[PDB]
């Protein structure tokens, strides 16, 4: 059985034989039916691919039988073609997930149209996006090849995001392995670039992106500042730019994206140093000076982010703001919950700034790391379960409550993660499982990892003038040389962050209006 | 409140005056643009909710403009509206992710159709779902009243997984915990049918659902028999009806759907009697009987499915087949991809057996580790994730490689598990307990002093089984208060339930 089947409901079958001739002359097999309750029947004994439906008839409306099918058969796509042009009709057919609503009199192409979109659109798609990228593969490798600035490198990152996400889901092996390997080669490319330039942009009045620690003051304080709206500001520990995409789309129910700048985290991309620096306005080394109460290197003991509401009280302070402002820190379900919950307290504030972890992607325990490699062996399976912790996440809630509350919504990050493959030997760290080491004894394969025997000289701490940082570039990851084998066989193909990628360093601020 | 911003972009702006009134007047906000080239710039420095293009136009085309567009901003809809007729364009603007196609000249209203199905769909389905559910709730609660067969329960089971997958995203609480209300009414119903008619169900010419000790040879191998394609069988442990629901779809991308069949797990609704039962073909007293060396007792230390292969074997050596027959039992990740990577070894086997354990690791780590307890926190949750896992698992991997070798799937699990909520003191697996001098809450278990009649095995007269039913969990009276905030929304299994009990079995062709 080749030809599509069409099941036609109306009372008026008569009037729909042009139509129904159009629509087998072009290889749709049409069964039709003059009322609900026999269409039912039909529709229980024989596997329609389609149903279209009047929705005034005698009987059972047209919307009547849609419910009565939809529960046999949810899967089938159902399009209404009437003659009602009544908004709430409308609205009623929209709510009922119809696949389309087309009204009379119809152009037979309209309903052509309708009957392609409805059931060829994931296969046109997959042709499409692979013809597509076919022929614009060529010039990405070309445009990685000629990227001379920080600029360009977000535009070149820009479109590997966009074409990895169209070529998800594409069956082609060939095409799936360019992709792959454009991704590397711009991760190689912008390694370098980042080894080359990084140093320069803390020379005064250099070019250089937005940073960590010049976030808050330049994007943040001017929306502040339009004094129109209470501000929740969320940054989700460890988030990607694929990762943002992936959620794009639901958050959009709630949300009206105004404002999106690529930004870039400092070195290393990490948690310790790039939050903080967000909520500080300063980079570690000026932590460690202006706040040594607070700052604590890699060495200390405990927590390194137990501080970031006193640095950004501080911050606020030293820009001579004057607002009523709160910082949550949520590193589990329940207090998720318990801030959603309570979330209206907060409905007299200026700022309400909220840090969500993501799940921790590098567990110690065996288990809980095959879990994790399972749910996100590869980066659609991350995205996947990115999208499935965002739609039934407590922080969704809690923006869900900002919005009824006429909040606007700034959402970033402070880095991201990259999927590590290929191991480095590193020794003498004395340390967990990150892309950077530091220490005063250090020894590396120096092709792998960019170093900074000078740290001062980027804004970070050195104990003495023997302290090294190596930022591992590419898809390296820092091995000890002790246990090396089942060290590089448990931590392969991990979700790690630290080190210099498009991944890790170029994330996503978002300014949102509520809807 | 604020308006919704249109940019159209069309050469002959002056003929679409009508239709911007008509949507001006609607409340939309147009700004028109008259070729591709300005469109973008505008649509670069300007947030518009959706985009209206033309494609026959001088100079860019619109599916040229729309490519740069989506390249830009993809999240933003983008409407065709055109006098183009032509099928290989519908083609074009289809692949290239058109949320519609609109072909002049156009209704006005159907426009406007158009601009609510992309823009307001979200909010029409969650107050259409929750009218839906209003009105349908009480002939819910009418069709559970008249419920006396174990078919009628399959049905009724059908209809609250089709209200449970609608009602995930409504807001009303009310609605939700009129559903939530139903669900506990079932179960408790449920309860006491089973407790009724389970022993009978072993009676000679018992009226009588398949069970796990019946799945085989009364289901696997009349498939095996019609001897035109050979088989994957697929049992993913502590596979909920719902979370089959869950990923139905998916599957249909590569394997139609010949035949669904309903049926019942055993007692305890664990892996050590009706998974075992499944591949034995026999009630866990007759394991224990024909197949000492195999079967294990709670009491005896270690894994209590290890020998699954030689039951299946023997089962289908006593059933008279001549195949050639392979089961795996995949534990891990690694071990799942080894078995999708080299699948096509198995392509001259009648019958590939994959036990897969991933839904079951789940259930349990939703507890244990935080990872999942933040993935998985409630129902609605546990779907998502195992939609999620399921899209992207080698278990999936070896599907599409049976699918590419013609094999039929059959994909079926050895029980279901539900979310706990209200303890139940005993003192003598939170779902089941056996031993010889057990109180107990009567009206919270289904008690059988007599396991022999219910073919499960019995160290002495005095040891008997207790099934806890509706959401109970068999709490020690010792450390109860910790025993309770612990235990409290886990999911568990091992009782009487229609989560745990009635469970998929599915036979699919390759497409
Ligand atoms: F009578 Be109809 F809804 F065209
Ligand atoms: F900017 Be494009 F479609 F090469
Ligand atoms: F010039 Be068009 F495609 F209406
Ligand atoms: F496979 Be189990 F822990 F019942
Ligand atoms: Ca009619
Ligand atoms: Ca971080
Ligand atoms: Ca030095
Ligand atoms: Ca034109
Ligand atoms: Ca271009
Ligand atoms: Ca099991
Ligand atoms: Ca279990």
């Amino acid at each position: 059985m080749d030809k599509i089947r069409i099941l036609w409901v109306d009372d008026e079958i008569d009037l729909l034989k042009p139509h129904i001739l159009f629509l087998e002359k072009k290889n749709y097999e049409v069964t039709t039916s003059n009322n609900g309750l026999d269409a039912i029947a039909l529709f229980e004994e024989e596997n329609f691919d389609i149903v279209f439906l009047d929705e005034n008839m005698p009987g059972m409306s047209g919307l009547e039988t849609l419910s009565e099918m939809k529960e046999k058969k949810s899967a089938i796509p159902m399009i209404m073609i009437t003659k009602s042009e009544e908004e709430y009709i409308m609205e009623e057919a929209i709510g009922s997930k119809i696949a389309d609503y087309l009204i009379k009199p119809v152009n037979p192409n309209q309903i052509l149209l309708s009957l392609k979109k409805n059931l060829d659109d994931s296969r046109l798609i997959t042709e499409k996006t692979t013809l597509d990228y076919q022929k614009e593969f060529r010039k990405i490798s070309m445009e990685l090849a000629m990227v001379n600035s920080y600029e360009d490198w977000v535009e070149l990152y820009k479109k590997l995001l966009f074409w990895e996400l169209k070529l998800e889901d594409i069956n082609d092996q060939a095409m799936i392995e360019i992709l792959e390997s454009q991704k590397v080669e711009a991760n190689s490319q912008f390694g370098k670039y980042i080894e080359r330039n990084y140093e320069d942009w803390f020379a005064p009045k250099a070019d250089k992106p937005i940073q960590s620690h010049n976030l808050f003051k330049e994007l943040v304080v001017p929306e502040i500042k339009k004094k129109d709206k209470p501000i929740l500001f969320v940054v989700i520990d460890n988030l990607r730019y694929d990762q943002w995409k992936s959620f794009e789309t639901v958050i959009s129910n709630y949300y009206k994206l105004e404002k999106e700048v690529p930004y870039f985290s400092i070195l290393p991309t990490a948690t310790q140093y790039a939050r903080n620096a967000i909520f500080s306005g300063l980079m570690p080394l000026d932590m460690e000076k202006q706040f040594p109460q607070y700052w604590k290197n890699d060495v200390e003991d405990g927590g390194k982010n137990l501080y970031e509401a006193e640095f950004l009280s501080a911050q606020i302070k030293r820009l001579g703001l004057n607002i009523k402002e709160d910082y949550f820190k949520i590193t589990n379900y329940a207090g998720g919950k318990k801030l959603a919950e309570n979330f209206k307290a907060l409905k007299g504030n200026d700022l309400v700034t909220v840090v969500y972890n993501f799940v921790d992607m590098l567990s110690h325990a065996k288990t809980e790391m095959e879990v994790v490699k399972e749910l996100a062996s590869d980066d659609k399976a991350y995205r996947s379960l990115t999208l499935s912790w965002f739609k039934n996440s407590p922080l969704l809630e809690i923006i869900q409550q900002a919005q009824l509350l006429g909040f606007k919504l700034i959402l970033t990050t402070d880095h991201g993660t990259i999927n590590v493959k290929n191991p480095s030997k590193v020794v003498g760290d004395k340390n967990l499982n990150l892309r950077y080491k530091t220490g005063r004894s250090l020894t590396y394969e120096q092709k792998d990892v960019y170093v900074v025997k000078e740290p001062k000289t980027i804004g970070l701490p050195a104990i003495n003038m023997s302290s090294s940082f190596i930022f591992a570039k590419n898809d390296f990851f820092l091995a000890y040389v002790n246990n090396y084998n089942h060290y590089v066989s448990y931590y392969k193909n991990t979700y790690q962050h630290g080190g210099i990628s498009l991944e890790e360093m170029i994330i996503p601020f978002l300014v949102f209006n509520p809807k």
